[PDB]
């Protein structure tokens, strides 16, 4: 498959399988931006946007939008700072339409979409996954977790929860089971190389942050991308199946889980 | 020619401003936006399942495309220009392909959602203040730009005193809404009225199909020469209100809103 994204992303995203006869997945709708099925009532009031007054490229410390994360966390190249808290990331507020800066300012990384070459491919033990077709320096924006915005009440009534991302006031979830992007195919890794960060762009409704994946380290060509699904995932799912990341750091293998109960 | 792009890089192309008539600097008492904004909720139907979509897997140039069928037929040609036969007097509502469609994004039913492609220039006119012109020829049927502004209700439009930048959206059912580009708008806010206009508005649906909120796309109604001023017909509601304050200066011999013209009708 030449482009699973049907031209909706900045770059084509191919699918390959060199492991078995399983065909490229088609039981979902590809979308490049979050969708709704019943109103979420996102606050789109342009006068509720906090914005900056910059006349430069927003690389100075006086930029309010940068100040909303204590400081802008991007360097000149669009990458997270070396000092960035990869354990507890702050909320990033990117420049918006209420700002006076141009569209090519330095605070517009995530909203400018995918730039690295990625591949949907068949793994050996985890079904489909995504890997890099190129080296990727630490701090690089990879892709966004795109799906269907739903409420916790609705998340409760859905049988399939294998593609849920939590957004925790009142709680909401991103559900990429029926509608989603390339992110829906990223596997859980006990030794992860991408992290999620909560980000705001066109609106600043704090109930609905958007999820951006950045690299936590240098990633070699062909390396599988993975993040930490967290314990709420594994507390539910482990009585059905156990982790196959194979790391010696694995925290969710049948082996690891059994060693724990002995103690 | 001080400002190289009034859109601050938000459009596919830059839109420069020049003034060769007086000392008035490039206008800045408004905010440039490349898309419609809200100030109080419009509650647009954004239900992705309420989208009518097609099953096309080709470039949607087929007769089978449901999206094209919604306007009876896709009215764009292979180059993205309106058909010669397009009703330029009472234009149909056009439904372009969307995210629920199975076609790729480089489909042939996606002209307006692909944004501006011709070179335009904000410039100082002689008798009408600021205007917009072509820095290139524009063939008939070509998409120029969209009328972008603040989505408000008819009720709210009644309450705002400055009404020089309003476009009416009169849905069949009633429940009328307006685009107000006085405080927020794009290059379209600077386009002047022409009694013999060379652009027409078309109502278009793209990312949503909330019928209360058509998006307004301007196409050329005829060939336009390089340097020609762009204009549409603002309509009678505009002039029925404004002509007791000022009169039309389009200078056409077809003008129907000049002091001359207005005086001739009383008999
Ligand atoms: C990050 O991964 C998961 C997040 C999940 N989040 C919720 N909710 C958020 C809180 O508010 C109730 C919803 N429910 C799940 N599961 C429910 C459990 C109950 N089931 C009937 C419906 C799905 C999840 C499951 C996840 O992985 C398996
Ligand atoms: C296309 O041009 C115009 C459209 C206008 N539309 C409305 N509406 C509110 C009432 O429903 C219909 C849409 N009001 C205007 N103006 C005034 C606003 C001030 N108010 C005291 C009376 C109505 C307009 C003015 C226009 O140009 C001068
Ligand atoms: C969001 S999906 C990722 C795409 C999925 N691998 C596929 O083939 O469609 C998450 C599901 O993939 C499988 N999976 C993901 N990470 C795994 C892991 N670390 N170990 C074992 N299975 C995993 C499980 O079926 C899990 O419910
Ligand atoms: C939406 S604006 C167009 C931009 C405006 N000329 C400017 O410089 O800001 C509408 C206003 O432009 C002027 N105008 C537009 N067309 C005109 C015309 N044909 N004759 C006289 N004045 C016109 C009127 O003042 C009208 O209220
Ligand atoms: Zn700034
Ligand atoms: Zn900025
Ligand atoms: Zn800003
Ligand atoms: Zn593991
Ligand atoms: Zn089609
Ligand atoms: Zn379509
Ligand atoms: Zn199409
Ligand atoms: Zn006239």
């Amino acid at each position: 498959c030449r482009d699973v994204a049907r031209g909706y992303e900045n770059v084509p995203i191919p699918c390959v399988n060199g492991v078995d006869g399983e065909p490229c997945p088609e039981d979902y709708k590809y979308i490049s931006e979050n969708c709704e099925t019943s109103t979420m009532n996102i606050d789109r009031n342009i006068t509720h946007l906090q914005h900056c007054t910059c006349v430069d490229d927003c690389s100075s410390s006086n930029c309010l939008c940068g100040q909303l994360s204590i400081r802008c966390w991007y360097d000149k190249d669009g990458r997270l700072l070396q000092e960035f808290n990869k354990i507890e990331p702050p909320l990033i507020f990117e420049c918006n339409q209420a700002c006076s800066c141009w569209r090519n300012c330095k605070n517009r990384v995530v909203q400018s979409g995918i730039k690295v070459r990625l591949q949907l491919y068949r793994t050996a033990k985890m079904g489909w996954g995504v890997r890099a077709l190129q080296t990727i320096p630490q701090g690089t924006f990879i892709c966004e977790y795109v799906g269907e915005l739903i409420s916790d009440a609705e998340a409760d009534v859905r049988e399939d929860d294998s593609y849920l991302f939590d957004l925790d006031g009142e709680v909401y979830c991103i559900d990429a089971r029926y509608y989603g992007n390339i992110s829906r195919f990223i596997n859980h890794l006990c030794d992860p190389n991408i992290i999620p960060v909560r980000v705001f762009m066109l609106h600043q409704d704090l109930r609905f942050p958007r999820i951006a994946f950045f690299s936590s380290r240098d990633i070699r060509t062909g390396e599988e991308l993975g993040f930490d699904y967290g314990d709420r995932f594994w507390d539910i799912k482990s009585k059905y199946f156990t982790c196959q990341c194979g790391s010696e750091k694995c925290k969710h293998s049948a082996e690891a889980i059994a060693l724990e109960q002995s103690k």
